[PDB]
């Protein structure tokens, strides 16, 4: 509700 | 509900 | 309900 | 389920 | 579930 | 669940 | 989403 | 979501 | 999420 | 009952 | 019952 | 009962 | 399941 | 399961 | 499970 | 929900 | 939810 | 909830 | 229910 | 309910 | 309920 | 429900 | 619900 | 509920 996700994984091999 | 996903999974390889 | 999706997986092999 | 969402009401008497 | 989100209610007596 | 989340909710008599 | 409302009930007596 | 209201009732008596 | 409210109720008496 | 409601699922193999 | 309600399940392999 | 309800898992192996 | 039911109302008038 | 109700209400009027 | 009744309601009148 | 599931009802009127 | 799941009721009047 | 669950109710009035 | 089983594996080595 | 189990595995070796 | 088990596992080895 | 009610069961290796 | 009631099991390795 | 009633089990190894 209302909310916001950026990002979960950031994964840099 | 009025909410916003920018991304889940960024992987670089 | 109002939602957006900008992506899911961004994946750079 | 069973739920208002999102809705706008307005009500004049 | 049964509940009021994200919503607006406006009432004039 | 039979919450109220994320409303406005507005009164005058 | 991304709108407006000017005005619902303009009532002049 | 980025929205905007003006107003809902405007009433003159 | 990012919006504005200018008014809900104006009245005039 | 053993459903998936309303729900999101994202699965990288 | 055994269900996945509103939610959300990221997996990454 | 043995649900997942409104709740967000994430899983990186 | 493998029961029995003998009577529910004996009325007697 | 595996039971008996022999009576339930005997009314003698 | 495994349970019996008699009775629940004798009324002589 | 609501429902008689299994159950024994008996009325005498 | 407000079931009667695996009841007796007897009502005599 | 609210329920009757595996119970016995006799009411005789 | 009234019944009876006289066996159910005979096995001879 | 009212039942009789004689045997369920006679084994001889 | 009035019920018998004369046995269960004859093994003779 | 979901639930093993008056049975039998019997396994031999 | 879910259990095991009125119920025999038997096993032999 | 998740229960063992009015069972027997036997176990042999």
């Amino acid at each position: 509700v209302q909310s916001k996700i950026g990002s979960l994984d950031n994964i840099t091999h």
